[PDB]
């Protein structure tokens, strides 16, 4: 007998068609079964097995029925309306181009918005097997974990990297190589997808090889529903217990959000849910009570005391201190710029991000007040006998640096004129020497996160109005958008 | 038999004319097929293949 058949037999199997390989196959095969398992006989010994799984024949046969899919996406993700409309485009388009084409997409946005899930779900629809392949530091493995050559790889994180192009280049991806196994391989039918946050670290080379989709974040409204129709049941079922075991009243869910999560995704949200799913169960086993109802009063008896503040029931107006809406890699955020007055020379030194991008803007809001002075109420003998300190907290992403113009401006004035920025207002906008207010980036996410921390008024660029259209109903409804074109406009509304 | 021919054969092939190279060719070739695929026998093992494709006479009638 001998194991000279156990392998060989399944080798000539229907699996393993291509002969370009079978050469190298029986080659290292008819090798040295002579002699026993020497230190040598253990080597190539294994080389054969990795080689046995690498799919060839098999390959999911695919179903592409939009009427479903599009509304299977609506079974496992709440909102993302616009993001789906673009997953289907990537299919209705697929169906025609019978062979998947180079442009493979990256999903981008704050973590916890569903990037990973959308993928799994893209694949559920295509009935291809799905594989996560983390790139925090090798497709080699990939296929194996799916012994079916028509998969969906999800290059999870391409941006926590320290060049691989070869693997995706439409021209080359067809013929695929890999050391320690050197032999071409066909990846024709392989739906590739990428996750990502800070679109920077991604290599320019790659970002062009790939088509991008942005998942955005979520309105209180949205989250809430995500909690009710997906998040909760999922955690219930996962902490093994019944829907009849624990229910949380809407208002409490809202509370969990406003007060224990200031994220744009829903990861923190999920975690606090579980907190309860957990607390819940220990009851169900001991007390045995078949039901547990967490309410807006109970909440503390589950997830602790409040964690973030929401609104102005606490804060109270300040001087030379404005709250600018900035575009963090992780959503809208509320970084506050400050300005301080110490005797000296016209020089101005700023802190925080070293910012060479900032100085330009700073010494412009500066170079504005330089002009229109008495007109603003401030001793013209100032740039001559004061020294101004500015602090611009890190977070805003590169493109959006100059979007803090009207902010530093507003502060520098509020600081010089002993006035006071209205704690309620959040602002964003680029400044010019003359005092012009130029267009800004991502007003959507900005006001989204402006609402999250619960501000009232949100001063922004006039030439940005056609951007308010796409701001989700719920938030555009709790905000009074003051639009402006020159400082004085901003100053009049943000100071008191 | 042994794979002592699978490669060698296609080496003396019409492909691989220039002799300035063939030296370094059969050189690292008549190397150490002795012994088995040791941690060593995997090294130069491949060095030969990259060398097999590199063109030497395939001119495209312009
Ligand atoms: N819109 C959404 N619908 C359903 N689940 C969501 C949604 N957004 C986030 N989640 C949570 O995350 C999982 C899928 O999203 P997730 O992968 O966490 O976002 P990320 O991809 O950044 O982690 C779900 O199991 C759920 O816990």
């Amino acid at each position: 007998t001998g194991e000279v058949q156990t392998l060989t037999e399944k080798i000539e199997e229907a699996g393993m068609p291509d002969h370009v390989k079978e050469t190298a196959l029986k080659e290292l095969n008819r090798y040295e079964k002579i002699p026993s398992s020497s230190a040598e006989s253990s080597v190539i010994r294994n080389y054969i097995d990795w080689l046995v799984a690498l799919p060839w024949t098999d390959e999911t046969d695919d179903k592409l029925d939009l009427k479903e899919a599009g509304r299977l996406l609506d079974e496992e993700h709440h909102g993302l309306e616009k993001v789906k409309e673009r997953i289907l485009e990537y299919l209705a388009v697929q169906k025609l181009t019978k062979s998947l084409k180079g442009p493979i997409l990256c999903l981008a946005g704050p973590p916890g918005v569903g990037k990973t899930s959308l993928a799994k779900s893209i694949a559920k629809s295509l009935g291809r097997k799905f594989v996560r392949i983390s790139l925090g530091g090798r497709i080699i493995q990939g296929m194996k974990k799916a012994g079916k050559l028509n998969p969906v790889f999800l290059l999870d994180e391409i941006d926590k990297m320290s060049a691989m192009l070869e693997v995706l280049d439409p021209e080359q991806n067809s013929s695929f190589s890999d050391h320690y196994i050197e032999e071409t391989f066909d990846l024709s039918k392989v739906l590739f997808i990428a996750t990502a946050n800070n679109l920077a670290t991604i290599p320019g080379p790659l970002r062009d090889r790939m088509e991008i989709i942005n998942i955005a974040g979520y309105t209180e409204i949205e989250k809430l529903e995500i909690v009710k129709d997906h998040l909760l049941p999922k955690q219930i079922k996962e902490h093994g217990l019944k829907k009849s075991n624990l229910q949380l009243r809407d208002q409490a869910i809202l509370d969990i959000i406003r007060y224990y999560t200031r994220e744009a995704g829903v990861r923190s949200l999920e975690r606090q849910l579980a907190a309860i799913c957990r607390k819940a169960a220990k009851a169900i086993v001991a007390e045995e009570r078949k039901r547990i109802t967490v309410t807006e009063k109970n909440l503390q008896d589950f997830i602790g005391k409040r964690i973030f503040r929401y609104g102005q029931a606490e804060t109270e107006d300040q001087v030379g201190v404005v709250t600018g809406l900035a575009y963090t890699t992780v959503g809208g955020d509320t970084l506050s710029i400050e300005v301080s007055l110490s005797p000296g020379k016209g020089k101005l030194i700023l802190t925080g991000k070293l910012g060479d991008v900032m100085r330009e803007s700073a010494q412009a809001a500066f170079s504005y007040v330089r002009s229109k002075t008495e007109e603003l109420g401030i001793e013209p003998d100032f740039h001559e006998k004061y020294d101004i300190h500015i602090h611009v907290p890190e977070g805003a992403v590169p493109k959006d640096g100059p979007a803090a113009g009207i902010t530093m401006a507003t502060a520098l004035v509020s600081a010089l004129t002993g006035r006071a920025v209205s704690r309620e207002v959040g602002m964003t906008g680029e400044i010019t020497l003359r005092g012009r207010v130029l267009p800004i980036g991502g007003l959507k996410e900005k006001a989204l996160g402006a609402h999250r921390a619960g501000l009232t008024t949100i001063i922004a660029p006039k030439d940005n109005e056609k951007d308010i259209e796409d701001i989700p109903e719920s938030v555009r409804e709790g905000l009074t958008f003051i639009l402006a074109s020159h400082l004085d406009e901003v100053l009049e509304h943000a100071l008191v």
